[PDB]
């Protein structure tokens, strides 16, 4: 639930309340453009931008009062058509126009409600070369670096970096492009307070926003209720809607001029940005922006096919390994015994220095272990947890009865064949040195202040009950496992009957 | 195994040994531009279109023993920049160039070979990507598309055409003139599109016919001289067409082709095909705005059926919620899975039910005679999968081409392994009707050419039943798992049981 706006009468937003601030509603926008809001039948103009008079250059008392039909002549028609009544807000129209006061201008139109917002700016052979060059990146570190180059070369920003974010929403600057004479950024991590989640929720739906300055002061709506609903007007497809005011001081410390952001999505989720800064005050021309939102939605294609071709490739190293095990696990009646021996090897197929087996009603180690009370410790945590598959990295975190049993087991890869955890196989990683480098503060210093933070250094954390992370194409190993032994459960349960059925004859 | 082609010494091709037709070294290419190959790290050019000479307008002794250095001084750095040795041949460079009027080059390299394509040359894109994005469903999809390309290329039709999983297409959307033939929604077999050339659209993503009535024109010296080999040409645009297929389309009345490849995931899905009555070439530049328009579908057809599927399956919420719940804590599935008060045959909209646990089977509904169902069952068990899903039974299994009146459909699942345990919904036999576009696929083979005919024909199919909506298979294959999953439950018990009866 969101605070109500300043101008309407709510709180002074901080660190403490910053879930709740109305992003999607500042009622004000960046001034370097003009905007206006039309009734969507009539056409009759109901709000301006208050500086629209002069940059459209007419009386105030002519533009308040009129229709669009009496402006755009020949616009007015052909809006009508793109934008029909009961529409997705995410439609977007654009045209160009020759406005004799200012010289060109680019009109950019999209439908909320009954409503029509109305954007105003001034305007005047290689991206078909860079999009075969993407679909012929061999991995994706090698995709996320063609990215960042082509960016660089067509905008002219002073740094260009690919920002990819964990399933714990804290991110990861994965690839990056700079001038000579600056600071590195790459491979530093950020905690998830930067990004807010309904700031998140914002760029799943539009897919672009910039900051054209972070040192201006924004231009104000008149009247500031939109009087069709006497409630505050949505800004949220506006690209002149003017930037939440605690970001603006974030870009100030960090000593950036201008900013600007594409998002990358993949199956109806955010999976990054491409984000960029200058260190001066720039404005980038529209029909340029275009060709970055061509470039996000090739990228949205290219990163789902070239992740899909590392898994691919690490699992074809695993083959025969593979192949003889599935095969012994099919065939099994006895799973204490067949997945037991050293001549088939589960601890060399998931890299792991130990292995607890569960079958029948007893358990069965290998390897490099726990003691004996501390695996009944760790198996009475597992029948409590949700689904058919637990994987962590570091134990201490989720479980922190089982934060002394670090020296064998930090990491953990959990199947239960079956349902209820009453059979299962887990896989052991021990315990390793860890220093992440922190881009700023740890995620524990981001709370402390009222505002951001000064320091952007390379911050070195020392982090202890952590082990080596599992490579997706392990998990993808051993969810095919977990199929076969499920799968071949029904000859179990079979014989057990015929069994049965001899020990009730008798 | 393909054919030798006829330069090299290789055999006539006719609608018998279709599949092993060489279509991707022809050696030839089409009228409206200049081929040129050059060693990839000397410079040296080695083989010329015989046009060449006059459109690029120079004495052929010239061109034959020169550089690229010297022709395309500001092109040849720039060149080997964009396309190191040991690159994808599907990667692509283009420039332009002012040569005294405009050419459009167009460069890639296969092997230690480069290929040069010369052709002439001289807002609305931004609103179309909008609109595709904001489409309801995918017929919705499918019309946006096709008013789109008609209004850039002008073309005289344009469809968008749709492979099913066995290869034979049907047509979903279409935009035409007026005073025209009307292709929407007949389906086509799987004759018409060879294999080998849905394995190379899959490659390269677009290919044209500027003119169906044109004579190709041949390479010299025919054989690349490095390797004493047909030169390949699959990644150049101006590859002649195959002549069979020049046959097609002269018979069907058209001019002038062009497709563009829609692929999902690493698959080919379907093709968007344009047809025009004349002869008609499309500039270079243009080309370009169809390619990025191909690659917005290919992501946006993924996006709509994975909407179509979702908002079909939350018809059926609580009829789902309640089964899930019922077969999680079932001890003897030929009890709970038999109440019409939670109703199987209505979850899947089927005619009748056979059922088997333990080692016996039960049935709901509509059904087939006894000894008819034993012989249903013996077929199940040695199918390979988890699941079996047709519309036409008599097809896969001839034995029970008979038993149409009851089990026309079905669609089966295998609780576990084996198919010890299994579920099989039964839909009745239809009267269906389709619509073939010119001839059936038995009316394909008659023939040493292309058929005439490519009016509305009709169709009597018998033994078939209305097809399985996908969200059905969904919804199928989560009960699966279900049955499966508490499969340990029901093991468990019994070995107590088995407990107390092997201590007496
Ligand atoms: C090296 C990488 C890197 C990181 C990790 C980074 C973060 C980041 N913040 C972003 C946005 C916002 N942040 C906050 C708020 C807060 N964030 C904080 O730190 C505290 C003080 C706080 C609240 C108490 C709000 C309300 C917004 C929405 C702004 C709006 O839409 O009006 C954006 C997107 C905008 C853009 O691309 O320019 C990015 C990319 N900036 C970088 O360049
Ligand atoms: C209304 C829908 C409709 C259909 C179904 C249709 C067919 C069709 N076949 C295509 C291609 C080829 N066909 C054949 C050969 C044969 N075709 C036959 O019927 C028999 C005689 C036969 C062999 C025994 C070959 C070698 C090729 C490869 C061409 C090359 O790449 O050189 C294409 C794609 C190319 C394009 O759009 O131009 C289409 C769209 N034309 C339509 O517009």
């Amino acid at each position: 639930p969101f605070f109500p706006p300043l101008y309407l009468g709510g709180p002074e937003i901080t660190t403490e309340n910053c879930e709740r601030e109305p992003i999607h509603i500042p009622g004000s926008i960046q001034p370097h453009g003009a905007l206006l809001t039309a009734d969507g039948h009539s056409g009759e103009v109901l709000q301006m931008s208050l500086n629209a008079a002069t940059f459209l250059g007419q009386e105030p008392t002519v533009l308040r009062g009129q229709t669009l039909a009496a402006l755009l002549p020949e616009q007015w028609p052909a809006l009508q058509a793109a934008l029909p009544p009961g529409c997705p807000d995410a439609l977007q129209y654009r045209a160009t126009l020759d406005w004799p006061a200012a010289g060109h201008l680019s009109l950019t139109v999209h439908r909320v409600g009954e409503l029509l917002i109305l954007e105003f700016e001034p305007t005047e052979h290689a991206l078909r070369n860079a999009m075969f060059a993407l679909e012929s990146a061999p991995n994706l570190r090698a995709l996320a670096e063609v990215a960042t180059q082509t960016v660089r070369e067509l905008t002219g920003f002073d740094r260009v970096m690919l920002y990819k974010f964990a399933p714990d929403a804290t991110g990861e600057v994965i690839a990056e492009a700079r001038r000579e004479g600056l600071h590195a950024f790459l491979g530093h991590r950020f905690p998830a307070s930067d990004i807010p989640a309904q700031a998140r929720a914002l760029y799943t739906r539009h897919l672009l926003r910039l900051t054209a300055d972070t040192r201006a002061a924004a231009v104000p709506l008149d009247p500031v209720l939109n009087p069709q609903t006497n409630a505050p007007t949505p800004l949220g497809g506006a690209v002149l809607r003017a930037t939440s005011p605690m970001h603006m001081q974030y870009l100030r410390n960090m000593g950036v001029g201008s900013s600007l952001s594409v998002s990358v999505v993949v199956g109806g989720q955010l999976w990054g940005l491409i984000a960029c800064h200058h260190q001066t005050p720039y404005v980038l021309p529209p029909d340029l922006r275009t060709t970055l939102e061509y470039l996000g939605r090739l990228l949205s294609l290219q990163v789902q096919v070239k992740e899909a071709a590392d898994v691919a490739a690490f699992r074809q190293s695993l083959r025969e390994h593979h192949a003889r095990v599935a095969l012994a696990a099919a065939h099994s009646l006895s799973p204490h015994d067949t997945l037991s021996d050293p001549a088939l090897d589960l601890l060399g197929l998931m890299r792991a220095g130990g292995l607890i087996l569960r079958f029948e009603g007893r358990w069965q180690t290998l390897g490099e272990v726990p003691p004996a009370p501390a695996v009944d410790a760790l198996l009475a945590w597992l029948e409590t947890q949700p689904g058919a598959l637990v994987q962590t990295d570091a134990l201490g975190q989720l479980w922190p009865a089982g934060a002394d049993l670090a020296p064998s087991a930090a990491g953990l890869l959990a199947i239960s064949v079956g349902e209820g955890w009453s059979e299962c196989l887990v896989w052991l990683r021990p315990e390793l040195r860890l220093e992440v480098a922190w881009g700023g503060a740890t995620p524990d210093q981001a709370k402390d202040d009222l505002g951001p933070r000064h320091s952007f250094d390379t911050y070195l954390e020392e982090k202890r009950g952590y082990a080596e992370p599992w490579h997706p194409g392990e998990i993808e190993e051993a969810q095919d496992l977990r199929d076969t032994l499920t799968g071949a459960l029904g000859e179990r349960l079979s014989v057990i009957r015929d069994l049965n059925r001899a020990l009730t004859q008798s």
